[PDB]
């Protein structure tokens, strides 16, 4: 089944990665935004 | 704001880089150590 899309640490800047099905979400610290916390 | 300090792949020897705020961390394979898995 689907693997772990967080294994590559896609979330920058201390963001917490949650694995989804063929995708991932980043939970960013306050005041970082963007899909990977890059803003 | 803060950039991706994993730019340029600082972790050696198969290590995995995680971007933090103004810093990065490496996970290193068993048998390797140092900040950048260089020891
Ligand atoms: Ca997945
Ligand atoms: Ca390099
Ligand atoms: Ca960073």
């Amino acid at each position: 089944v689907d693997g772990d899309q967080c294994e590559s640490n896609p979330c920058l800047n201390g963001g917490s990665c949650k694995d989804d099905i063929n995708s991932y979400e980043c939970w960013c610290p306050f005041g970082f935004e963007g899909k990977n916390c890059e803003l």
